[PDB]
């Protein structure tokens, strides 16, 4: 297993990262943004594909068609996603027109310097530290380049340690938790979409500049509902094949709710999570609902 | 799948029962107690050996010796077991019973002869657990499925012998009988001394601090696991298969947290309060 993680992950700047990404770093590090630019940044599995489909939908007007002329993860290249010249979103960035977004799971730290000093907006979007472990997990085992992730228990215990790709969760949303203080940082909870969706998607219209009209919104909220993504080829990453997104195994829309973390951590491995947890949140105002 | 879950089983008097047990059914009702005889009460993987190794080394005053001279499964005959009864029809008195059967289905000839009974329960969640492994390594039981399609089994009283809820529940009425001992395996667990006593008291023996010290080593966890006599590993793997999962497996309370999920626990104690609730009978996970 550690000889596992050892074949696939690599630090980066401390954090441990794919090592196809890591090769070619230095293109992330020397990216060069646009002041235009719309960054998405989240802990992986935290709900990514669903605002980025909302924020996309608000850049075409709420127009269907034009959000399908392309499948999402050519829409929205994922900024240091690399796999030799198979994938490559520094150059799927770099050849794209603006107005671009950009998918990153990079915490603020990592974040090219492009970025800031073009003062770009940024929307984080974090999800609760159980969800996105059993989210993960599951991703790991349908996903290529991850190595076997074991038992729900033994990758939980790495999971807490923060030795999976993107480092500690905990880091992860307390860093960009301080950066969401500006204006031009706009901090979301997956579990507000969940709760009072159309609240959340008015909020990123407004953020985004644009005008929040009942018609918009309304095909907003059921175009980006969990069950129309899961649908639409453009959004749940069915075009990709098997060898690299085994959705037989597991879909990537999975279930789409909160709280399915019950159905998968025992009592004891709750306990001691929650303990652990405490310990890496108590000195923080930032607070979750599981 | 539910047909082959079955196929292993045929409900007798309204319990499912091991389809072999159930073939020979007529001899177990109409076995014949004596006075003397003393049943071992339990529903499965509630501590039956444990709690029967105890009152053995009691009747042979501690002999570790004498414990040894055969496996616990032919010096404790397993009365429905089929040959349990020809075992104890050509054994010698006094007799000590085992038995897994609800008060009500216990044979006749026990409760006429007024015989002394001992009861030991164990809580729901850690028998699930314990039973859940059983069903995996020992012959004669269909695959559990998941533990959460075993605990479903489970709640409903389809496995061997069973709602557990009925068993603890009628055993826990003829226990406000002082003829029967109603003992909790946690208890046991918590203070061993305490109930070794009570134990001695109850089968009207002399307490000495030499016995009670034999009692406590000789039936501890790890003794019992390394000791042929009690840990049934000289039956062979196609009977009880123990690479898979031992016999004395871990001995321990509280083991089902390990097992069960959040959400899985939750629905549990739902059902668990809803079938206990009305009873005085109170446990401890
Ligand atoms: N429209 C939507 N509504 C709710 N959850 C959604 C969603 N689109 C994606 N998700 C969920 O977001 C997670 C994927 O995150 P990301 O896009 O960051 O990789 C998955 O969680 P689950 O695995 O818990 O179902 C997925 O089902
Ligand atoms: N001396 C001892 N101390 C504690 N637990 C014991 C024990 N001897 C057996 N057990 C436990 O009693 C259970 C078997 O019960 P029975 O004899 O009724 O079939 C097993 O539980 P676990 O599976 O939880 O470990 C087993 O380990
Ligand atoms: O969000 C994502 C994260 Cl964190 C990783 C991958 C991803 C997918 C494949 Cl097939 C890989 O070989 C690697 Cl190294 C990363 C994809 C997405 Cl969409
Ligand atoms: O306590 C026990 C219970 Cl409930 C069942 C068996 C048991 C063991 C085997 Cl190998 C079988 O084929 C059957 Cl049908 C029951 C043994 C013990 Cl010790």
């Amino acid at each position: 297993s550690e000889l596992d993680y050892y074949e696939k992950f690599e630090e980066v700047h401390g954090i441990l990262m794919y090592k196809d990404f890591v090769k070619y770093w230095d293109n992330v590090e020397a990216f060069q943004a646009r002041p235009d630019d719309l960054v998405i940044a989240t802990y992986p599995k935290s709900g990514t594909t669903w605002v980025s489909e909302i924020v996309y939908m608000i850049y075409k007007e709420g127009d269907v068609e034009k959000c399908k002329e392309d499948v999402i993860f050519n829409r929205i290249p994922f900024l240091e996603c690399r796999k030799e010249n198979l994938m490559n979103g520094v150059k799927q960035l770099d050849e794209m027109n603006s107005p671009r977004i950009v998918k990153t799971h990079l915490p603020p730290e990592l974040l090219p310097a492009s970025f800031w000093e073009k003062d770009c907006k940024i929307i984080y979007l974090c999800r609760n530290a159980k969800d996105v472990a059993v989210s993960f997990y599951y991703f790991f085992l349908m996903v290529a380049g991850h190595p076997n992730p074991g038992s729900f228990p033994e990758f939980v215990e790495k999971f807490m340690q923060g030795q999976v790709p993107y480092g500690s969760w905990y880091k992860h949303v307390k860093s960009w938790w301080e950066k969401g203080k500006s204006p031009r940082v706009l901090f979301l909870f997956y579990e507000d979409l969940k709760e009072d969706i159309r609240k959340e998607v008015i909020k990123l219209i407004h953020f985004l500049e644009r005008k929040p009209s009942e018609e918009l919104v309304d095909r907003i909220i059921h175009h980006t509902s969990f069950q129309e993504m899961k649908n639409n080829p453009s959004t749940n990453y069915t075009t990709l094949p098997d060898e690299i997104m085994n959705q037989k195994l597991s879909p990537f829309m999975r279930k789409g709710i909160t709280g399915d973390w019950k159905n998968h951590f025992t009592v004891a491995l709750n306990e001691k999570f929650d303990k652990h947890y405490e310990q890496q949140m108590k000195e923080s105002t930032l607070k979750f609902r599981t």
